[PDB]
């Protein structure tokens, strides 16, 4: 006795900042004796949320559930994850399943850095940046003098003596050669799009021969 | 022989870039005297007076006395020790004066490697140096601009801190690294000439 059902929610990628409470949606039809289960995903972690129409033991203090979804009271970076909805039909002749998408945002924090005090004019130079609380993940932007730094080196700027490599994403800023032209009080914010974004501890560099 | 004499007023002469000075070697017991000065530092060696006369490289500057070699300017070449020789002609008779000349030169700014941040725990190698001074720098680290103990344990306000200093390599070194050591670095390079030169301070972090 298979049937013709569906399982889907209206919000296939959920988004709120940490605490606040959120409700997942997962809205399914056709069937007449469901047995609706939620599972959590994210990395090598697989826990489920619901089972058995019912809210497992981790989450019954805050999560609370519906034949609509499941809603909480507050959240945090550990939810940040992939919820996985599974509507079977008692016995087992029919089955769905919604998969929202979590993110929970927290603002970035700030910044810690290695400039290093000096360097060799020619040899390899490698400064950092990195922030480790923003989610979603941080977007480093580094400065000189507070002058934005140019992804591209090369090209049209007033950069295009400069040996650099920058990475948006790992922060690591690498000379090669190092010129006496790169002596600056270098810096670099952190934003992920979300709050407000964190500047590091501007540190002066000296290309010494 | 005959009974001879060769000394100078001024065993270790001491002055700064380009001021004139004289060497004195007085000497006695010889009747036709061969005078001629010899220069010496680390492994070069070369000739400033050859047969009574002053040679080549320093007839410009360099002046010749029954008394002494007067100069007329100096660089911090000539730091080095000088050595008179006399010889009496066909050369029955001998004796050397041996002069030393330290050439003074105020420390210039120390360069400095001050690291943005080092891991509470492991080796922390910060450093100064300078290098126009003569003589050479001793060196002074702060934090916050307290003055560096030589010695971070025996009771210092320090103990706490784990470092270890080094006066002639400017050398600092954490280990283990400790969340207490954040703080704005810096160093004074004086070699007990001129002004002493301060470094860059450095903020730095011990982190996680």
């Amino acid at each position: 006795a298979m049937g013709s059902v569906t399982v889907h929610s209206s919000e296939p990628e959920v988004r709120i900042p940490e605490n606040n409470p959120v409700k997942l949606s997962c809205a399914y039809s056709g069937f007449s004796s469901p047995r609706v289960e939620w599972k959590f995903d994210q990395g090598d972690t697989t826990r489920l949320v619901c089972y058995n129409n019912k809210i497992t033991a981790s989450y019954e203090d805050r999560v609370t559930f519906l034949p609509t979804g499941i809603t909480f009271k507050s959240v945090t970076r550990e939810d940040t994850g992939t919820y996985t909805c599974m509507v079977s039909e008692e016995g087992g002749n029919s089955y769905g399943e919604v998969k929202v998408k979590l993110i929970v945002l927290v603002p970035p924090s700030k910044p810690t850095v290695n400039i290093p005090s000096s360097a060799t004019i020619g040899n390899r130079a490698v400064l950092t940046c990195s922030e480790q609380d923003g989610s979603p993940p941080s977007e480093y932007t580094w400065f000189k003098d507070g002058i934005v730094m140019p992804t591209n080196p090369k090209s049209t700027r007033a950069f295009s003596n400069s040996s650099y490599v920058l990475n948006p994403t790992t922060g690591e800023l690498v000379f090669d050669p190092l010129s006496a032209s790169d002596t600056g009080e270098y810096s670099c914010e952190a934003r992920n799009g979300y709050g407000t974004p964190m500047t590091s501890n501007a540190v002066r560099m000296e290309a010494v021969e």
